[PDB]
C-alpha cells in the first residue's frame, strides 16, 4: 500500500511514534518518505548481501529474518515478509527497538542525509 502522507502521520501517532525517543512526528514521517516514498511492499538489496523491507526499509542484516542474508541477527525476531504488510504494526514496533539501540535516528540513512536538521514538522503540515 502507499500511504498518503498525513494518513501515514496518524497511522505513526496512533502507534507511539510522535516524540519516540524524543524523535517528533515530523521526523518519522520524512524517514518514511525518503526510505520508501510511503509504499509499504518497498524493498531494495544492499552490497553485504542484506536486504531493506518495508514502509521504514528495515535492515535484514540486522533486524529481520529473510532466509538469505549472512550474519543475520534477527533482532525484531520477525521474518522480513512481516515488514511488507499494509498494517504498519511490525514496523513500528521493529523501528522503536532501532532507534532505541544507540544511535538513534541516524540509524536510517536517509533520514540522516535528507531529513536530519531540517524543517521537518513541513511533512505533517494540514495534518488533524
Ligand atoms: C533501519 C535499519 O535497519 N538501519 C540499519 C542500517 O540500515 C541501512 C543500511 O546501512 C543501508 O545500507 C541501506 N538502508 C538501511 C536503512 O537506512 O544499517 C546500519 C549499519 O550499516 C545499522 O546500524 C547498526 O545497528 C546495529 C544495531 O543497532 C549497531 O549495533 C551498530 O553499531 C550499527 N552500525 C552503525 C555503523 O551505525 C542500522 O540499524
Amino acid at each position: 500500500k502507499v500511504f498518503g502522507r498525513c494518513e501515514l502521520a496518524a497511522a505513526m501517532k496512533r502507534h507511539g511514534l510522535d516524540n519516540y525517543r524524543g524523535y517528533s512526528l515530523g521526523n518519522w514521517v520524512c524517514a518514511a518518505k525518503f526510505e520508501s516514498n510511503f509504499n509499504t511492499q518497498a524493498t531494495n538489496r544492499n552490497t553485504d548481501g542484506s536486504t531493506d523491507y518495508g514502509i521504514l526499509q528495515i535492515n535484514s542484516r540486522w533486524w529481520c529474518n529473510d532466509g538469505r542474508t549472512p550474519g543475520s541477527r534477527n533482532l525484531c525476531n520477525i521474518p522480513c515478509s512481516a515488514l511488507l504488510s499494509s498494517d504498519i504494526t511490525a514496523s513500528v514496533n521493529c523501528a522503536k527497538k532501532i532507534v532505541s539501540d544507540g544511535n538513534g535516528m541516524n540509524a536510517w540513512v536517509a533520514w540522516r542525509n535528507r531529513c536530519k536538521g531540517t524543517d521537518v514538522q513541513a511533512w505533517i503540515r494540514g495534518c488533524r
